[PDB]
């Protein structure tokens, strides 16, 4: 039954962006046009919201006090002016700078002259006040000055979020903050709880060129990192390139369904003056929206990949027994995509199926569900009215501390944190998941009565997992619940006792595996699959880098490609074997310590070849 309440996080943004269609080619008339064409299709009513100016609004002048000056020719009244305009709409402004001295349209100019001076760095307090009190309720932070000077991102944007905050308290306007810093530095580690907003990787459209299906699902796959985003924090895939020229209605649904499934923003792309009939009702469908904009704030995962190229992603939604789900087809060819309930954490158990497109319920099953997907397609489904899996619940052992947590298997699990916050103001702790990166968890008002947020963990198999919340309110229990989609095993050294693991959380091709004090994150976390590979983030694999057959070959991870030397057998005596090569994974020089390279090496009996992978 259900007997706490869901407490509702915030959802990403939605609304509208200049970068994709208009490059740096904007001025007041450029935003003006387009907020009109927004009304008139009736974005606002579906949910979107925010009309974001992004790069070539300002060539890096300021006047001698250091506040930023813009070319009124092209922006008349000053930014003021077009806030105003959108505000009048009933909409919310965003705005662009860079973390660093010299913005994007210095290092990259695209559409205008290279623009000296275009960025907030040493006027960062200076700045987020200035656009805020322009009325600005968004503002984007690029990292083109930052990656040319070589600042730290993690702590660069502390102070730039602290910025942000003493703006909007000032002003008494929120300030929204989008983090665009490209997925360098693995901004999933860091940027939750500093932001609402992270982008997790490059463009996924350059100036210039053609809208990519191959780009759109690369995007997708980098931002895939589910213990990092939840409770208004967000992993951000980058701006829709749905209604732009070349995509079709269902490479457009395709693209809404992804990032619906991750429950990323929806910033519009396309040039909205010129957007068909077909092309609005896809970025408007309600069912998809909801889906996107979940109260309860998870990312969706991949919960299945039985063929390869044939993808079942499941989305915890809110409430109980509720699941989304995209059947993706990466092949040439069409084919049956199959999603079951134990994969999603559901019992076999009756539950209702309903496609999202076609707008109507399509069967029900105790068990799973199939259907035809086109090549390069995708199906967009809820499944709804299941039984969940049977939970634990736990009651802290000492202050904050949560012990005995217990996994079936190694993976990705639910949890769901009770907790009271009778003020008018969210709170936030600090979590750490055993010896994982931390994180921070926003904990919104609840009333009197005590209510959950949830986040997603990874966990290791068996009793031994810890959650330890430092900060915020005082909880009142947790209940866990596995993904069992998601299922993998830590892949454990006999000598060292430690776990095979990608530094970091890095998802990088070309990153050489090592040994780590076992924690049971995404990055030890292991799916051996019916190919032999053995895969992490759902997305990676276990490579023994360019083939390589001799002794001292490095053990990489790299995106999964079907070749020999990703895959491996796992031995009766313990060793596991690269298929390409017959090398043995191996210690490098028998190093038990954290940071021990992992490469190929001739198989014998010393321990530092001997593994556990259950
Ligand atoms: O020049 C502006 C562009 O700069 C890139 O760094 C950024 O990732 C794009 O989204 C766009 O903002």
């Amino acid at each position: 039954a259900v007997t706490t309440r869901q407490i509702t996080v915030p959802s990403a943004p939605m609304g509208w962006a200049s970068w994709n269609s208009f490059a740096a080619k904007i001025d007041y008339s450029v935003i003006k046009k387009q907020v009109d064409a927004f009304v008139a299709a009736g974005l606002p009513a579906a949910g979107y919201t925010y009309i974001n100016i992004d790069e070539g609004w300002w060539q890096g002048t300021r006047d001698s006090a250091g506040n930023i000056t813009v070319d009124t020719a092209e922006w008349p009244g000053g930014m003021s002016a077009i806030t105003a305009y959108i505000h009048s709409k009933g909409l919310k402004a965003g705005i662009y700078t860079d973390a660093g001295k010299d913005g994007c349209g210095y290092y990259y100019p695209t559409g205008r002259p290279a623009a000296p001076g275009s960025g907030s760095e040493g006027h960062y307090d200076q700045d987020m006040l200035q656009f805020s009190t322009w009325g600005f309720d968004f503002v984007k932070v690029d990292w083109c000055g930052g990656d040319a000077e070589g600042l730290d991102a993690a702590t660069t944007y502390k102070s730039i979020s602290d910025a942000v905050g003493r703006a909007a308290a000032t002003t008494g306007r929120p300030l929204t903050l989008s983090i665009c810093n490209w997925g360098y530095q693995n901004p999933w580690n860091w940027a939750a709880g500093q932001a609402p907003l992270w982008r997790t990787s490059t463009d996924i459209i350059y100036y210039g060129n053609q809208p990519s299906m191959t780009s759109l699902l690369s995007n997708f796959d980098q931002t895939l990192h589910p213990t990092a985003q939840h409770t208004g924090y967000y992993n951000d895939p980058d701006m829709l390139m749905v209604g732009m020229d070349g995509f079709t209605a269902a490479q457009n649904r395709t693209h809404m369904n992804l990032w619906a499934i991750s429950g990323a923003p929806l910033l519009a792309g396309n040039d909205l003056t010129t957007m068909t009939s077909e092309t609005a009702g896809i970025l408007k469908n309600p069912e998809v929206i909801a889906v996107d904009q979940d109260s309860r704030g998870l990312q969706g995962v991949k919960v299945a990949e039985d063929t390869t190229g044939l993808q079942a992603y499941g989305k915890v939604l809110s409430g109980t027994g509720n699941r989304a789900v995209v059947l993706l087809n990466r092949t040439s060819a069409a084919h049956d995509i199959t999603v079951r309930w134990s994969d999603l954490g559901l019992t076999n158990a009756s539950a209702t199926v309903r496609d999202l497109w076609a707008r109507q319920n399509v069967g029900t099953s105790a068990t799973g569900y199939t259907a035809s997907v086109p090549a390069g397609g995708s199906v967009m489904l809820t499944v709804t009215g299941g039984t969940e899996a049977a939970g634990g619940a736990y009651a802290a052992t000492s202050t904050g501390r949560y012990t005995g947590v217990t996994a079936a298997s190694t993976g990705l699990n639910v949890v769901d944190v009770a907790y009271t916050n009778n003020t008018s103001s969210a709170r936030t702790a600090t979590l750490q998941v055993n010896g994982q990166t931390a994180t921070t968890v926003s904990f919104p008002p609840t009333g009197a009565s005590a209510g959950t947020v949830s986040v997603e963990v990874s966990l290791s198999k068996g009793s031994a997992n810890t959650l330890a919340l430092s900060g915020g309110p005082a909880t009142e229990g947790i209940t866990v619940r596995p993904l069992p989609g998601t299922n993998g095993a830590l892949v454990t050294g006999k000598q060292s006792g430690r776990c095979a693991d990608i530094y970091n959380n890095t998802i990088t091709n070309g990153t050489q595996a090592e040994l780590w004090d076992c924690n049971g994150g995404p990055n030890q976390s292991w799916t051996y699959t019916s190919r032999k590979e053995l895969v992490l983030y759902g997305n990676k694999c276990l490579d023994a880098y360019n083939l390589g057959t001799t002794n001292g070959t490095k053990v990489v991870i790299w995106d999964c490609n079907g070749q020999a030397n990703q895959k491996w057998n796992i031995n009766s005596d313990g060793t596991i074997t690269n298929v390409n090569a017959g090398l043995c994974l191996d210690a490098y020089n028998a190093a038990t310590a954290n940071g021990t390279s992992l490469v190929l090496w001739s198989c014998g009996t010393g321990d530092n070849q001997k593994w556990t992978v259950t």
